[PDB]
C-alpha cells in the first residue's frame, strides 16, 4: 500500500474542516442558544474537553477504536501511536492522517454533548463524564461501525456517523439532561454556518479519498441540507405563520444529520427526500427534557437518516446498491438493530459516566 | 477523460470555500451594515434563498446552464443529474464536483442580491424573484459565458465571473432598490474576511485544476485585493482626512470584484494596477439609490475589471496572451459587448421578477 | 523539476488557511482583548498593514527573502516576480504558490505586532514601522532560516517559524510597547479558534508537500495544542482555583507557538511534552510591559519551542533524527544561537523602525 498525495492533501484539509466544526462551530452554535451569563463557562468547557479528547485519542483511543481486536474494541498496540511507522498507509493515506481524521470525529461528538450541558454541569464533573464516555461509548461504537467490529461485520450502513456521532451524542445528552434536571441568534447562525462548511470535510472526507464517492457525498450534503432548510421552514410557515432564523438554522443541522449516514450511498433524489423528511422530522421532534434540543435534531434526524440509508442505498432508488446478497428488507433490519444497539450502549455508559461524576464531585454546577 | 484526484480534492475544497462566502460571509457582511432590528429577517432570507438556489440548481439549473443547447441556454437532459454517471468526468474532475462548484457560484450571486435587499422586501416576494431571476438571468448568462454559449463563442474573457456573478447581481440589486423605493462594523469586517478567504476557492478554483493558472489566479487575488485596500484607503485619506474600517473592507471587496474576471489571464503587475484602479473606482462609485452599495462596488468594479481584463491579458503587459488572431482592440470590444448584454439581460429579468412578486404578493415588507 | 498537482492543491489551500489566521483570526483575537472604543481603529490598522505587506512582498520581499544572495538577504532579480516563469517549480509546487505561501507568513507576523499595538500607535507611524521592519527584520530572518542563509547553513531547526514568525514578532512588540509607553471574550475565543484552524496550513503546509511529514506536523499540532490547553488550565486551576476562558485560549496559542518550530521534526510523545511545557511556560510568562501579552505567549513559548526542538528531534526521543553528524548538544547550541540572533536582530530593527516613525510623524496616537 502506497499513500496517494492527493488523498493525503484532501484528508488533511477535511480533518481541519471537522476540527473547525467544534472549534468554533458547535461552541458558537450553543453559545447563541444559552443565556449570556453561561456562555463563557460553556466555551471553556468545550475548549478543555476538546483538548482532553485529542489527548486521550492519541494516547489510547485510536488504538482501541481502530486496532484489530474483537467485535467491540481494538487493542493497546498503538498506545501513543507506537508501532505506527510514519510512512504506514491506511487505505490510500498515511495512517497518521487517519488518526487525525478519526480523532476530529471524537471531538465533535463530545462537543455536541458538552456544549448542550455545560451550562448545568460542574466543570470537574464534565471531565469525568468525558473520560468514561469517550472510552466506553465512543471508542467501542466507532470500533463496531468503522473498525471492523460488530455492526460493520453485519453490513450496517453509516457513511459518516449517524450512529457513531449523532445518535451516540444525542442519547448521552438526553441522559445528562435527565440526571441533571436564544440570547444571540447571529451567533447561532454563525455557528451553524461553520458547522455546515466543516461538514463537507465530515461527509466527503469519510470516503477516505478524493474520488467519485467523495464527490457524491459532497453533492448530497449540499442537497440534503437545502431540502431540510426548506422542509423545516415550510413546516414552520404552515404551523406558526412565519419562518424564523432559528428554524432555518435548525433545518440545516437536521438535513446535515439526516444525510450523515447516507451521503456516500444514496443518489441526489434520495438526498432531497432524506433532506425534506429530516427537516420535518426535526421540526416535529423539537415540537413534541432535551438540552438545547440536541436529541430533537441529532437524535431524531440521526435515526431517520440511518433508516432511510437502508432504503435509499438501493440501486433502484439511485443509490450505489446494497452489498452482494443484501435486500432492502435485510438492510433495514440491520439499520434498526444498529440504531437500537447504539441507543442502549450510549445510554448505559452515559448513565454510568454521569453517576460516577455525581458520586465523586457532584453533577450540578455550584 | 479520467479524473485527476488532485484536481478532485482541490475543486471540492474550492467549492466549500465558495459556499463559505455565502454561508456565512455575505450574510455577516450585510448583517453588520443594516439596522440591528432587520438583521434576523435578513439572515433568514439569505439562508432560505440559499437553500432554494441549491435545490433549483440540482433539479434543472445545472442542466440548463451547463448542458449543450444553443447560445443562450443548455438542455433538460440532466434534470436531477439524470444521465450523469457518477464516474463522468468534466475537464479533469468528476462532473458531480463541477455541479457543486458551479452551484456555489449561483448561491453567492443570489446571496449578494438578497442580503442587500432583504431588509426591504417581503419574504414570499424574494422567493418569487429568486426563482424567476436564477432561472432566466443567472442560468442563461452562466451558459453564455461558461457553458459554450454566445459570449464564450465570441471569446469574452471572464475567468471567475465579473459578468456572471458581479455585474449580474449588481444590476438585479439596483433594479430592486429602485422598484422597492453601519450598526456593527466588527461583523462587517468578519464577513469581509470570510468573503476574502472564500474568494480563493472562487478565483483559483475557476481554473478547474490545481495548475499554474490556479497558482496565478491565487497570487493575483492576493495582490489585487491588497492594492485595492490601499487605493481605497489612500483615496479616503486624501478626501476625508482619515481612513475608516468600512473603507478598508470596501476596498478589499472592490479589488476582489475587479480581479474576478481577470485573475487567471493577467500578470501580477496587471493585478496591482487593476487593484488600485478598482479600489479608487469603488470609492468614486459609492461617493456619487444603491442598496448596501451593491452596485457602487460589485457593479462599478465588475465593469472596470471586465474592461481591464481586455487590456491586461496581453502578453506585452504580462498576461497570458489574447487568443489566436485576437488584438487588444478586438478583445476590448468583446468585453464591452459582454458587459452591455449582461446589464440589459439582468436588468430586464430582475424587473420581470420584481414585478411578478409585486403583482402576486406585493414587494414591500409589511 | 515538475510540479505535483496534489502538492499544488495542498499548498494553495494551506496558504488560504494561513491568510485566514490574519484576516480575521488575529484581528478578532486582539479585537476581544482591547477596549471596545479601540477595536475599529485596530481592525483598520490590521487590514491596511496586511495589504501593505502583501504588496511589498510581491514587489521585492519574496526576492530578497527567497532569492539566492548571501547569508543575510537574497537578491533583486525577482522584483514583481520578474524572471519567474509561470511554470517555474520550487520544491514540488509551482513557485507562484511558494510566493503566496511565504507571503502569508509575512502577513501573520506583522498582524501579531500590529494587532497588539494598534490601540496605542499613530496610523502613519505603524505604516512606517511595517516598511522598515518587514524589509530589515522579517526578510533577512526569513532568508537566514528558510532561504539558505546563515541559520539554515548551520543547521538550525525551525519547521514553521518559532524564530521567523513568533520570536521575531514578540520582540518587535516588546520594543514597541516600551517606546510607546478583556472586553469581549467570545470574540477572543472565535479569533483563537480561527488561528487554530488556520495553523494547520501554517504547520502542515511548511512541509511543502502532502507527505508523511505534513501528516506528522498535522498530528503534532493537534497534540501540542491540546496538551498546552490542559497544561495552562491545570496550572491556572492549581493557582487561581478555577480555569478561565482566556486561560484556555492562551493555552491553545501557547501550544501552537511551542510546536511551531518542532512540529515536523518530533514524535507525538515529544509534541505532548512540548505542549504541556509550553502551556505552563506561557502561564508563567504572562504571570511575571507586554502588549496584549504578545511576548508572554509568542516570545516565551517561541524560545521554549525552539530549544525543545533541539531535544525532541532526536531519533531516541521519537523524532525524525538530527542531521548527519549532529549531536543533541550541538543542535541545542545552534537553536540557542538562532534564538539569540533573532532576538537581537528583531530588537535592533524594531527600535530603528519605531524611532524613525517617532522622528517623522510621532509614535503615539493623537
Amino acid at each position: 500500500a502506497v499513500a496517494d498525495k492527493a488523498d493525503n492533501a484532501f484528508m488533511m484539509i477535511c480533518t481541519a474542516l471537522v476540527l473547525f466544526m467544534t472549534i468554533p462551530g458547535i461552541a458558537l452554535f450553543y453559545g447563541g442558544l444559552i443565556r449570556g451569563k453561561n456562555v463563557l463557562s460553556m466555551l471553556t468547557q468545550v475548549t478543555v474537553t476538546f483538548a482532553l479528547v485529542c489527548i486521550l485519542w492519541v494516547v489510547y483511543g485510536y488504538s482501541l477504536a481502530f486496532g484489530e481486536g474483537n467485535n467491540f474494541f481494538g487493542n493497546i498496540n498503538w498506545l501513543m501511536l507506537k508501532n505506527i511507522e510514519l510512512t504506514a498507509v491506511m487505505g490510500s493515506i498515511y495512517q497518521y492522517i487517519h488518526v487525525a481524521f478519526q480523532g476530529s470525529f471524537a471531538c465533535i461528538t463530545v462537543g455536541l454533548i458538552v456544549g448542550a450541558l455545560a451550562e448545568r454541569i460542574r466543570f470537574s464533573a464534565v471531565l469525568i463524564f468525558v473520560v468514561v464516555w469517550l472510552t466506553l461509548s465512543y471508542i467501542p461504537i466507532a470500533h463496531m461501525v468503522w473498525g471492523g467490529g460488530l455492526l460493520a461485520s453485519h453490513g450496517a450502513l453509516d457513511f459518516a456517523g449517524g450512529t457513531v456521532v449523532h445518535i451516540n451524542a444525542a442519547i448521552a445528552g438526553l441522559v445528562g439532561a435527565y440526571l441533571i434536571g436564544p440570547h444571540n441568534l447571529p451567533m447561532v447562525f454563525t455557528g451553524t454556518a461553520i458547522l455546515y462548511i466543516g461538514w463537507f470535510g465530515f461527509n466527503a472526507g469519510s470516503a477516505g479519498t478524493a474520488n467519485e464517492i467523495a464527490a457524491l457525498a459532497f453533492v448530497n450534503t449540499v442537497v440534503a441540507t437545502a431540502a431540510a432548510i426548506l422542509g423545516w421552514i415550510f413546516g414552520e410557515w404552515a404551523l406558526r405563520g412565519k419562518p424564523s432564523l432559528l428554524g432555518a438554522c435548525s433545518g440545516a443541522i437536521a438535513g446535515l444529520v439526516g444525510v450523515t449516514p447516507a451521503c456516500g450511498y444514496i443518489g441526489v433524489g434520495g438526498a432531497l427526500i432524506i433532506g425534506v423528511v429530516a427537516g420535518l422530522a426535526g421540526l416535529w421532534g423539537v415540537t413534541m427534557d432535551d438540552p438545547c434540543d440536541v436529541f430533537g435534531v441529532h437524535g431524531v434526524c440521526g435515526i431517520v437518516g440511518c433508516i432511510m440509508t437502508g432504503i435509499f442505498a438501493a440501486s433502484s432508488l439511485g443509490g450505489v446498491g446494497f452489498a452482494e446478497g443484501v435486500t432492502m428488507g435485510h438492510q433495514l433490519l440491520v439499520q434498526l438493530e444498529s440504531i437500537a444497539i447504539t441507543i442502549v450502549w450510549s445510554g448505559v455508559v452515559a448513565f454510568i459516566g454521569y453517576k460516577l461524576a455525581d458520586l465523586t464531585v457532584g453533577l450540578r454546577v455550584p
